[PDB]
């Protein structure tokens, strides 16, 4: 499972409770945008509107704890592994494609810290390497990946 942190919950409670003056836990979103400036965002007014749409179904709604820390999760977003490997591999392609020799993909796998050692590599290498010289990225990222 994958959800926000006490560290995290515990800051937008402190901003969520700050708006809210009445005796449940819930705030209205014309302040909602307020709470996110003050929580450290900055959404333009084309995306304070597409938040509020989603929340005001009726003109009125009352946005609660729960749904708040949910659109913060979305917005506030900082994990993935797939993602991380593809930026690695691009870092040591300087052509832009994603092309590298043996021994770049050796050394990108052992920076990352992926627990594979050389008998991984050889059996995964002799099902990726053709005959050429340099392998994809692409291939090999997905083989650690998905």
């Amino acid at each position: 499972s994958s959800n926000l942190t006490e560290e995290q919950i515990a800051e937008f409670k402190e901003a969520f409770a700050l708006f809210d003056k009445d005796n449940n836990g819930s705030i209205s979103s014309s302040e909602l945008a307020t709470v996110m400036r003050s929580l450290g965002l900055s959404p333009s007014e084309a995306e304070v509107n597409d938040l509020m749409n989603e929340i005001d179904v009726d003109g009125n709604h009352q946005i609660e704890f729960s749904e708040f820390l949910a659109l913060m999760s979305r917005q506030l977003k900082s994990n993935d592994s797939e993602q991380e490997l593809l930026e690695a591999f691009k870092v040591f392609d300087k052509n832009g494609d994603g092309l590298i020799s043996a021994a770049e993909l050796k050394h990108v796998l052992t920076s990352i810290g992926e627990k594979l050692t050389d008998a991984e590599v050889d059996d995964m290498l002799r099902e990726v390497s053709d005959g050429s010289g340099e392998i994809n990225i692409q291939q090999f990222a997905a083989l650690l990946s998905k």
